[PDB]
Order: structure tokens, then sequence, then C-alpha cells
């Protein structure tokens, strides 16, 4: 065998160092360093020019056809250029050429800031700027990137060796595959001969199927190569190295181990004989189980037993280890650092944690000590068995602090805690009970798994209800801040933020300024930042040290189900981890099985960040299993009625469906839904998207009705926030001063809205804005088909959610100056009526019934108690409490200043009216099975619309729900049909579509009287209906002694 080796030449030094007003660029001639011919550099030249970005050149020649900037000199390693400078700071613009052809196809930007001696090297066909020729030389003849992919036992996908004579999988157990002192690569290796990709490999990694394939001997000891660094290497016939790169091994790891590893259970497990510990770590050299005392002293250390089939490590000990703290002491190679790392890691399958998740803890979740009294018989107060069960779901999306941080009627020690939901006499709980009785059915909880971004050591935390001096004790940036004078003040941070409201403006955004520092060290975060997937969050417990949070969490769940009467949904975030690599405190999965649980760039091997953070890999089998095992615990041990998957579109459809069947085997009524946008991962697998989930029963948030009713889209800014009026804010019927919405555009929004009120089915047939027959899927939504679902239970409609501006803030951006406060309250209820009276699952943000505002904050995840406040004492809606944070809403301060003060801020009278409006809407939703048909074909045969086509009265939404014989049986004994009429318009309107029938106003609305959304509706003797401006009316035909003719859908 030929010995792979470096170039038979030295590692180059610097040819010349720049002097004052000079810079030097070396071109390192890799190919001519392979000598042969003493190559000629006469045609090499640099194109140099100044612009607004880089302007440090003294005599730049702008003529692109000028090729006279030839090398100042050259040696065996390549030419160099001495470039005069006007200054020694900043940067210069360089293109490196041969004649007029670029040898680097990229404008090079050489910064004197990053390169202090202004003496840099570059290589042809590469855009990187190196500080020395040795650096660039070692780049070319050393390990770089990670584009080889060991994807099963016998196959290695790599481009860097396609049609090269020598191609090779080297491996070193304990050091980094560096050439030895004889410039030779003398480490052990396996031999690869070109081959043809499996049909099962391409079906597994389709984003790689165009990679050049290679074969491994049918007898390689994969167990041994995967114990250390592997480096795929190639070179030419002489043996001079061509390239060398690191290997990604998740493919082979799954081929080798996953079948065996999936049969095992993981974490610290109480058996009848004792406790069994098991962690999956197929590449680890050693795993030691470290037992800790309650004071976190090592009291035992146990080398674990490796199972060579699964790559899992196990140890068994006594039952007295229940309650013990533990970590896994790992000895494992990490490709990012290229070191065999040694560190202790918490259990990825942890079910109990110490304060701030520093240690995992052995726990038996079944202990009656961890259960509220009665736990084992806690039942689901709302059925989820049938589709008509599911369609009835009416979700109230809430956050632990948003619920109780501000409520003085919650005991002080329960504020911002799980146990605030047990404070039966608080304003918050009494108000939620009111919502439940009126037809809100589900609480959805923003992250209550163990998040990373709140410090659970209370001494390191300052909240705005505490003295400003506590804020200075714990946030050392405050002393350096223009708020430092307040450290002495003796007043709370809350008091200071209030006092700062007076002089706050788009010119002096001071409330936001103080709050940005507050955000760093407070108790507040949405929490989309997973530390441990299957432990409750610690900071929401009264005591975060140990098992306390488990009983407190379950006590909350029981209170919601048993005292409030609602089902509970959990937000789960399996699409990313909080950190990765061998360094960061919150890297758990990537410390134990490096590069397996994260999704990597196929070339750099860098962990991807398209989700926000550290993208995870649910396409890999053991993460798929981790997700499924985790959900099993939340389902069985915490009695969670359903799960909302954050960025579900980043998961394979097959993985979500797999997880769902696993969980349905535990509880058949469990409900799955999520964000099914476009992840850009369709090249790797069929993503779990709105489109691909058609018919599966997996729900998705529909952005269709959302944007039609709100106006615009979530990326609007500046004037577009006001110009883009929605149906709810008077598009085309009550225009504001800036908008140019046409009647056609407004009628298109009404199409989307009607479509969504019928469940946003792909196959639902309606009359569109132009009078034309269209299928649900034929209504455009930003180019995509609008309707996309098979059943309404697959669609979650909403007009407000934790992310993006509240509904009230959108209405304030968009409402014409002439809409007075009462009209804006009706715009809110009218907007919500499209959701509450539609066939899709109904979803809403906590506080929409209180006109909730965030002071125009569009992304409030870290904006603290101040901007996320919800006042259950009903004094205001949190509007106009300061300019929102400039980092995300600064480019909106202008439009905000123009619209902010058009009308008064909602006070107690408006909040009570909105709450009555909202309860009236939810009571209507559950008043009849007709609103919640469940089945897509049943919707199609019973749901129609009047006031359609090109001469529709703009903004008037009229839906009919048939309960007469030309659709089927009478689902409702009381009525033969229902008419839903939403008149989102400043004019009163009259309906003649129902003249002659016995139409009459629903009893709920008649009982609300002057407070009804239908106050002032008139039904004439002949059956014509007059609708007030900005109203919602639900009309019925009373049922006769047999099922009548009702409101037959017309066949279009
Ligand atoms: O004013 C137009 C322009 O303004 C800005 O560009 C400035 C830029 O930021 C400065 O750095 C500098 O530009 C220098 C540039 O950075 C260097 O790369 C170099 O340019 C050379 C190219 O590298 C080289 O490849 C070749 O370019 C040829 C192209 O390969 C070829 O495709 C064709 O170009 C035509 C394009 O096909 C066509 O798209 C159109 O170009 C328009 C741009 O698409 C459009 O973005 C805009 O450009 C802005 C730009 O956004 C700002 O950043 O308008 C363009 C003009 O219509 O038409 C092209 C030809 O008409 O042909 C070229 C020429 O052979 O050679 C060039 C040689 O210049 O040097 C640049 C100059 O030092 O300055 C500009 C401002 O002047
Ligand atoms: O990842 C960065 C991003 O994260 C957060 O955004 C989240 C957002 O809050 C959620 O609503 C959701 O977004 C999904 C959305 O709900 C769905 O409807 C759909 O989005 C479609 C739109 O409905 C549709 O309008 C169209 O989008 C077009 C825009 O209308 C148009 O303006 C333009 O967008 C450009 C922006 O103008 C420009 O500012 C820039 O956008 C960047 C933002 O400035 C920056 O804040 C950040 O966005 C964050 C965001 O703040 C978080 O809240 O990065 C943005 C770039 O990614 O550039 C835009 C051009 O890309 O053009 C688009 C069409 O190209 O189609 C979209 C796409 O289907 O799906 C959305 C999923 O992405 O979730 C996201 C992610 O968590
Ligand atoms: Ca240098
Ligand atoms: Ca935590
Ligand atoms: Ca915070
Ligand atoms: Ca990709
Ligand atoms: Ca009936």
């Amino acid at each position: 065998d030929v010995v792979v080796r470096l170039p038979d030449v030295a590692v180059p030094g610097e040819a010349v160092q720049a002097s004052a007003r000079q810079a030097v660029i070396h071109l390192v001639d890799i190919a001519g360093i392979t000598s042969s011919t003493p190559a000629d550099y006469a045609t090499k030249n640099l194109y140099l020019w100044n612009n607004e970005t880089c302007d440090a050149l003294s005599a730049p020649v702008a003529d692109w056809n000028d090729v006279s900037t030839t090398p100042t000199g050259s040696d065996k390693y390549g030419p160099y250029w001495v470039i005069p400078l006007t200054k020694e700071s900043g940067c210069i613009n360089v293109i490196v050429r041969d004649g007029t052809n670029k040898l680097i196809d990229s404008d090079l930007r050489v910064s004197f800031s990053d390169f202090t001696d202004r003496t840099v090297s570059v290589i042809a066909g590469n855009s990187a700027v190196y500080d020395s020729r040795a650096d660039a030389f070692r780049a070319a003849f050393g390990v770089a990137l990670a584009d080889a992919h060991w994807v099963d036992k016998t196959t290695l996908l790599w481009p860097g060796g396609e049609n090269k004579p020598i191609v090779r999988l080297y491996y070193s157990h304990s050091s980094k595959v560096a050439a030895d002192s004889n410039g030779e690569f003398s480490d052990k290796y396996v031999k690869l001969t070109p081959t043809t990709v499996n049909q099962q490999v391409s079906m597994r990694f389709p984003h790689l199927a165009s990679y050049p394939a290679f074969k491994l001997p049918d007898d390689v000891n994969v167990d041994e190569l995967l114990q250390g660094e592997t480096v795929a290497i190639a070179a030419e016939s002489d043996g001079i190295l061509s390239s060398a790169t690191q290997v990604q091994t998740a493919g082979v790891l799954d081929d080798t181990y996953a079948a065996a590893a999936e049969a095992l259970s993981y974490g610290a497990q109480l058996t009848d004989s004792g406790v069994t510990f098991r962690v999956w770590a197929p590449t680890a050299q050693q795993v030691e189980l470290v037992i800790y005392s309650a004071d976190k002293k090592v009291i035992a250390s146990h080398p674990m037993t490796r199972d060579s089939a699964s790559g899992a490590w196990s140890w068994q000990g006594g039952s007295d280890l229940k309650g013990a703290f533990y970590r896994y002491a790992m000895t494992v190679y990490h490709p990012q650092s290229r070191k065999v790392e040694q560190y202790e890691v918490t259990d990825p399958y942890a079910h109990s944690l110490s304060t701030n998740s520093e240690y995992s803890q052995v726990v038996d979740l079944n202990d009656s000590a961890l259960k509220p009294e009665g736990w084992d018989g806690l039942t689901m107060p709302h059925a989820q068995k049938t589709k008509a069960d599911l369609a009835k779901m009416t979700i109230h999306e809430s956050h632990i602090r948003d619920l109780s941080a501000w409520d003085q009627t919650v005991p002080a020690e329960l504020r911002g805690k799980y146990l605030a939901l047990t404070a039966q006499e608080s304003n918050m709980v009494q108000h939620l009970k009111q919502l439940s009785a009126s037809g809100v059915t589900h609480i959805e909880l923003l992250p209550v798994f163990d998040l990373a971004t709140v410090n659970e050591f209370s001494d390191k935390v300052a909240d705005i209800q505490q003295p400003f001096s506590r804020l200075c004790e714990v946030n050392s940036a405050v002393k350096s801040s223009e708020f430092a004078g307040y450290c002495d003040s003796g007043s709370t941070v809350e008091e200071v933020l209030t006092q700062l409201k007076q002089n706050d403006s788009k010119d002096n955004p001071q409330v936001q300024a103080l709050n940005t520092l507050v955000a760093q060290t407070d108790s507040y975060n949405w929490g989309y930042d997973p530390f441990h997937y299957t432990v409750p969050e610690g900071s929401y417990a009264t005591d975060p040290e140990g098992t306390a949070r488990i009983k407190e969490f379950r006590t909350m769940i029981q209170a919601i189900k048993q005292d409030l009467g609602m089902n509970v949904i959990m937000d789960v975030v399996y699409n990313h981890t909080n950190a990765a690599g061998p360094t960061d405190r919150t890297s758990v999965l990537d410390k134990i099985v490096p590069w397996y649980y994260q999704r990597l760039n196929e070339t750099t091997g860098s962990v991807e960040s398209a989700t926000c953070c550290s993208d995870s890999a649910p396409e890999h089998r053991m993460f798929a299993k981790l997700i499924a095992d985790s959900l099993a615990v939340w389902t069985t041990d915490y009695k969670i009625d359903g799960f909302r998957f954050d960025l579900m579109l980043y998961h394979p459809k097959a993985q979500i469906l797999s997880a769902w069947e696993r969980i349905k085997a535990l509880n058949p009524d469990i409900y799955f839904f999520g964000e099914g946008w476009d992840s850009n991962q369709s090249d790797r697998f069929e993503i779990a998207s709105q489109i691909n989930l058609k018919g599966t029963g997996i729900g998705t948030f529909s952005d269709r009705l959302r944007d039609a009713v709100r106006g615009g889209g979530p990326f609007d800014s500046g004037d577009a926030l006001r110009q883009n009026q929605g149906v709810g804010s008077g598009a085309g019927v009550l225009p504001n001063e800036l908008t140019t919405l046409s009647d056609d555009q407004a009628r298109h929004l009404a199409d989307l809205t009607r479509l969504g009120m019928a469940g946003n089915l792909a196959d639902f047939v309606l009359i569109d804005k132009d009078g034309a027959v269209k299928r649900g899927s034929e209504i455009d939504y930003n180019g995509a088909p609008g309707g996309y679902a098979a059943d309404p239970t697959e669609v979650v409609n909403y007009v407000s959610k934790h992310d993006n501006q509240t509904l009230w803030d959108m209405i304030s951006y968009k409402a014409a100056q002439e809409a007075d406060l009462d009209t804006r309250v009706r715009m809110q209820a009218v907007s919500l009526a499209t959701v509450m009276l539609g066939q899709g699952i109904a979803f809403d943000q906590q506080g929409s019934e209180l006109l909730r505002s965030k002071s125009f904050t569009r992304d409030s995840y870290d904006s603290g108690d101040w901007f996320n406040r919800v006042d259950y004492s009903l004094q205001d809606n949190n509007y106009n409490v300061g300019m929102p944070r400039s980092s995300d809403d600064g480019s909106n301060y202008d439009i905000i200043a123009r619209v902010k003060d058009a009308v008064a801020t909602p006070g107690e009278t408006e909040l009570k009216q909105m709450t009555a409006f909202y309860q009236e809407l939810t009571a209507l939703r559950k008043s009849s099975p007709l609103f919640t048909l469940g089945d897509g074909a049943t919707v199609m045969k019973r749901v129609d619309f009047r006031n359609t086509g090109a001469d529709q009265q703009t903004g008037l939404l009229v839906m009919t729900i048939d309960d007469g014989m030309q659709a089927g049986a009478s689902l409702d004994s009381r009525v033969d049909g229902i008419v839903v009429a939403i008149n989102a318009a400043p004019e009163s309107r009259t309906l003649q579509d129902f003249a002659g029938t016995s139409l009459q106003l629903s009893a709920i609305q008649q009982a609300a009287g002057d407070r009804s959304l239908a106050s002032g509706v008139q039904v004439a003797a002949d059956g014509s209906v007059t609708l007030p401006a900005w109203s919602v009316a639900v009309l019925e035909l009373p049922q006769g002694e047999s099922q009548g003719a009702g409101l037959p859908v017309s066949s279009k």
C-alpha cells in the first residue's frame, strides 16, 4: 500500500511583511507547490477598488480590463502583492485573477481589524482569508469541513474522493488524525472502493443520493472505528494528500445500533429489584455513573456496562437510590472540538432535577407521595373521541407568569407558579372558571417542560415587583446604565417603569430601555428553550430542588381539570435543543452522543439554526424514540390531553405519525397538532406540513383565516402595518388614510375567511370574489392553495397567538381614525367570531377577551411581566405602557406614534363588555352540534354561504348550516338550520335570502339583550333580517315535529 503523505515540501513561512501604509496578499499556489513545473505567475493579477464599504487603497485602478497589477515577487509557494494604503485601519476590496478570469469567484474583503499585520493569504477556489501562508497551507493539506457521510455499515458518501486513486477511512482512538513527523498519515485505516448507492440508502438520505458512493469491507469493526476520530482521506497516485475531512456517522450509528437500542428503556428506572440506569452512548469510550448526596457530594461512582449490540450503557443498584442525584461521567470523542472530552452530563431521560437542572435525580413518578389526592382517577372533562368531539375544542393559550404575575388576589408566594391555578378565590381563577362555563374547553400551556432561559436560583433573579436595589444587586449592567440613580431610590422596579411612562416616546424609548436590562435577570421567558424534555420547569415551582415540582405540576393539572373544567394541552419543542457542542452548560444530547441528535450542514457539519437555535434531528431513530418516550410520560404520568408541536414542519411526517400511534396506544383520544409551515427540509424527508398532513388527523395552525381577518402578514413593518387592513378592521368598507386595498382584494380576504369558517378544506366548494365556482384548494393564499385539509379537525383557526402582535394591537394599527373605542371593541369580537363560529378547531391567546395589548410589541418572548401583563382586576388592557423594544419594533416607532393615541385606552367598562362578547361567542359555539360537524364530508354537505360573488355586500359574512333532509339526519333536535351572520361593516344591512322562513334569533343572544353582539337585530314578519353595523347574529329555524327542509346546500 502507498503511504498517504503531505507534500514533500516544508510548511511555508511569510514571504514579505507589510510596512506602514502597506498590505500584503499571498496567493498560495497549491498546485505549483506540487511543483513539477516551476509555474509562471506573469498572468496573475489583482483587481483592487474602493467603495463605501472598503476604501483604504491609495491608487486603485478601476479599469476591469487592466491586468497590470501583477505580483511584486514570488517564491516556490506562490506570488505575493504589496499594496499601498492610505490608512492602516478598515479594509480593502480584492478580486484575485488570472488575466480577467477570477481564481476566487467572490469579492474578497480583507479587514485590517481582523488581520492586524495586514499580511494575508488566500487560495484559488476558496473565499477564506488566512493570517499566514502556513494557515492557508494547512487548510489545503489538512483536515477541513465534514462532508464525508458514513451512512450505513458498508457505505460512505463523500465527494472529496470521487474518481481519485486512493480513498480511505482513517481512524484514531485517542488523538486527532494528524500527519506524523515524517509528514505521513500512519494511523490505522479502512479501504474504500467506488460503488453504487443502495436503493435503501438513497431512500434514507435523499439529500445525499447524488454523493459519490464508496464501499467498506463486509467485516469492518464499526464498534472500534466509532470509538474515536474518523477522517476520510484521499490523494493521488504518488500519495500526496488531495483532501481530508471529518465524518458524520448518524447514518451508520442507526444502521448498527438502533434496532437493538430501540428495544431498551432509558434513564434511571425503578424496578422491583432496585434501580436500573441506562443511557444511550454508542461512541463513548467510558461511561461512569456518578451518585451524589443531597449536598452534591460524590457518594459513589460506578463504571457502567456497555451492551455492544445497542451501544447502550447500564448499571443496576439498590432501591435506596430513589431520590439520589446523579450524572453520567462521559469519556467521548466530540467531532466539534476533535478531542476525547471528559465531562459529567445530566440524563437526557431525566424525570427529576435539582435546582437549575444541574443534576438529574432518580424518581418513581408513580409514588403516591408525588400525587395530589385523587390523582389516579382524574378524568378528561371534555371528550376527544370523535371528530365532533375534537371540533368542539376551544383553546385558551396561556403562560404561567402571564396568568398570575400581576394578580394581587393570588397569594404572593404562588404568583408566577403552577399552584396559582389552585387559588380558587383569585380574580384570575374566577375569571377562567367563567370562561370555562361559557365554553372555553382547553388551556394550552406555553413551555412547562424544563426550559433553559430562567435561572432557577432565586437569589440570582430580580422581578419587577421587587425593589430596584435588588435589580442592581443581581444585574451588574444596571450600575453602568442611565438608570443607575434608581439603585438608591427605595422604590420597586415596577414603580420605576410606571414613572418612566410619562416622558416615553419614539424619541425617548426609556421604558423599553430599562426593561431590556430587566429581561436579562428576571423570571420571564416564553421558554422555547429546551434543557430537559421530560421534567417540569423548576422556576414555576415554589421549591425547584428535587421532586417538589412534580407534585405541584400535577396539582395544577388536577385544578384545571377538576376545578376549572378544562382539558390541558402542552406546547412541546422537540425541533431544537437549547445548545450543542462540548462546552455549553445546556448541551445535553450533543455531549453524550455528539453529532447524532442535531441536524448538521451536509458540508461543514455545523449544527443548523433554522429553527432559531440548535436544530434537532427527529429523522434519526433514537431521537424519534426519545420524543416518543418523552410524550408517553407527559401522557401517562401527567395526564396531558394533547400536544402542540412547535415548528412541527421540521419533523418528518412519518416520525410525527409514528409518535402519534405510539401515544394513541396509551390514550386513544390524545390530540396532536402544530406549526406546519415550510421548514425547507423537504429535500431530506416528507415534512410534517399543512399540505402533507392532509387526511392524517394531525392538526395544523391555519394562517389563512388568520391573515384575512387580522390584515396583512407577520412580516409587515412600517406603514404596511396600517395599510394592510383585514376583514376584522374594515378592509374595503372603512378604509384608513393610508390603505389602497381594492374591493377585489377585500373580497378575496372574505373568500379566505369563509373558506376557514367551513374548516379550510381543500375540496369545499364556494363562490369566490368574481362569481366563479372554486374548490377550497383553488383560493390562492400567497401562491399556495388556500384550503388544504380533509376535515375541519385538522385545522386550528385563530386571530391571535403568543407570537406576533395581539389582535387589539393589530386593530389599533389598522382601524380608521373615525372608528371610536366602542367600534374597535366590536372589531375585536367580530374578528374572534370568525374563529369561534367556524368549523375549524378554535384557538385563542389568553386575554383576547380582555382586549389584551402588548404596547405594540410584536415578539414578546423576553419582554417580561411589563409588556406581557394581563390585568384580571380589569383596569386596563395593557395598551400604551411604553414604546415596545427597539431591537425588534424600532422600525415601527413612526407608524406606532401616528396611530397610538387615536382613541382612549380600554378601561373597566370596555373589558367587561369584551368579556361578555367573548363568552357570548363561545356559548354560541357549543350551543349546537351544527357548529362543530367534525367530518369534512359532513361539512361539505351542510355548510353554505350567501352574499357571495362580485356584487356581494363587502364585509358581510353569511354562513348557513343545514339540518334538513337534503343533507342527512337532524344532528340538532332544536333547529332545522342555523344562519351565522357577521356584518364587519359600518353600514346596517338587510338579508332577504331567508324571507318566508320562520327564522329567529338564537336564545343566547336574545338573553344578552343590550349587551349582545346582535343588539338591535330585527327579524321582520316576512323573515327579512336587518343587521346593525359591526354585529354578529346567529339565527335558527325552529324544528317541527319531523326534520324539515332546513337550508339545503346548493350543488355548484
Ligand atoms: O450601479 C450599479 C450597482 O451599484 C452597486 O455596485 C457597486 C459595488 O458595490 C462596488 O463594489 C463596485 O462594484 C465592483 C464589484 O464589486 C466588482 O465585483 C467588480 O465588478 C466586476 C465583476 O466582478 C465581474 O464579474 C464583471 O462583471 C460582469 C458580470 O459578470 C456580467 O454578468 C455583466 O453584468 C451585467 C449583469 O448581468 C446585469 O445584472 C446588470 O448589472 C446590474 C446589477 O445586477 C444590479 O444589481 C445593479 O448593480 C448595482 C449594485 O447593486 C450595487 O452594489 O445594476 C447593475 C448595472 O446594470 O448589468 C451588468 C452590465 O451592464 O457584465 C459585468 C461587466 O463585465 O466585471 C465587473 C467589472 O466592473 O468591479 C466593480 C466596479 O469596481 O461599484 C459598484 C457601483 O459602480
Ligand atoms: O426565522 C426568523 C423569523 O422567526 C420568527 O418568525 C416566525 C413568525 O413569527 C410566525 O408567524 C411563523 O411564520 C410563518 C407564518 O406565520 C406563515 O404565514 C408563513 O409565512 C408566510 C407569510 O404568511 C407570507 O406573507 C409570505 O411571507 C413573505 C412576507 O410577506 C414578505 O414580507 C417577505 O418577508 C421578508 C420580510 O419583509 C423581511 O423583514 C425579512 O424577514 C426577516 C425578518 O425581518 C426577521 O424578523 C426574521 O423573522 C423572524 C421573526 O421575527 C420571528 O418572529 O427573519 C426574517 C427572514 O426569515 O425577509 C423576508 C423574506 O424572507 O417575503 C415573504 C416571502 O418570502 O410567505 C411566508 C412564508 O411561507 O410561514 C412562516 C414560517 O416561516 O413562524 C416564523 C418562524 O418561527
Ligand atoms: Ca499575517
Ligand atoms: Ca429550567
Ligand atoms: Ca427574561
Ligand atoms: Ca437544508
Ligand atoms: Ca334538526
